[PDB]
């Protein structure tokens, strides 16, 4: 029920969690907002299609850390 | 069937259209942004439930636009 | 309410903001890192009932205000 | 006052502010492009005298209330 | 010469032009900018290893339109 | 007596400290006013210096403006 | 001359605005304090050094890159 | 690589970005509103192979080279 998942951890030291249904939802998210208020919050856990990602970095760079990964792997 | 669907005019002079399946989409959209692109772009078109709305106003003015209204009287 | 700013959005349209007090105008100021209608053409503002000479934008009004003697009023 | 909030800023220092009313507090997120406290911890919101057991940002606050059924204070 | 060449309209009403050697470069300015001065300006020409790609839009929205087109034709 | 009616002493996100000062008040104010955001807004401030006076202020560089605003500088003239 | 660098340029509510500058270091200290400008995306009226009128066409925003091109040195 | 910068990010990695030459870095710099990386503490500034003393941002680094007599080099 969601490709995308996404755990960060906001300025007030509180964990939040973001999911998108599908990839071009999370597209959609990203040409949305001029700035994202996440872009610069730590990552916690990226999970496309249930698989971890071993992802360490920023909510905001997560977009091009995603489309120099092989994804089809992921099944 | 998307509930909520937006037409404005970018700095281009294009007409842009964007949608969404429910309101709670587009809550999450608005506070997802620090910014939005569109947000003070003019809305050319206001639709909730294939009701055009008398809009008049900018797209990021359209969130407390629509908190005001009684969107119970269309269906 | 003792002011009231009229202005012109990015859709052309007219809106109204007001303030009770001059104090709540400066609190106002204070919030936003960047207000809404900063860079907005103001129409008209009002101080205590008097239409100031106000030519330029939302954001300017400060600065305004704050140089001109408002004791008169 | 209705809606009290105190947050702590970039100083490290406590700041409050308050909101007459719900209507005051919404008018204050329409005002600002991007507020200056958005991104403060909250270290204490009440509402009508009830301490709301919130943990977030500052501009958080506006969706957290907004989802609240806060008929019960 | 340039891969990418981009022709836009700035608020002074002047034409400036922007060029990038690669598709990667355009990219890495993408990824280097919060927000790129640029990103509202209307686009005058766009193009694309000399082809003037059908382009009407903002400076921002190409990075969008590039990574959907099928570029492997130019 | 004093070069500068305004210097103001910050830590930057480096943990440096920076300096900046303003010959008049008006500098200050003018320099207020020139930028939609300032990019030592968010600094805590380590030594706010008014005449030559170390004025005993907590917070933001960004808070200087309404500080001053506030305060009755006729103690120092 | 009284000021080394003045700047008239036109603002949202299409008025003319003159801002001026005793020396370049007074500019360039105003360009690094700013993470942005009020007046930059402004469409620039007159840019005038030492008093004369440079052939300016371009923002406010542009003009620290554009004087940091020039030989200025015709104009001491 | 004339130029090479590496900064720490909101996330203590260390990431390095490089340039080829004084005018490539002047232009990503006349490019960007703001710069991502613009409030990051820098941890080396190379120009041709030397290690340049810079104790700041990697916004601060364009009024920091500007300053420099580079052709030292
Ligand atoms: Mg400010
Ligand atoms: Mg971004
Ligand atoms: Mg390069």
């Amino acid at each position: 029920l969601n490709m995308i998942e996404i755990t960060y951890i906001d300025a007030s030291k509180n964990e939040r969690t973001v999911t998108f249904e599908s990839y071009e939802d999370f597209e959609r998210s990203q040409q949305a907002c001029l700035i994202g208020v996440a872009d610069y919050y730590p990552v916690q856990k990226l999970t496309y299609k249930g698989h971890n990602l071993d992802y360490h970095g920023t909510y905001g760079d997560i977009f091009f850390y995603l489309m120099k990964q092989d994804l089809s792997q992921y099944n």
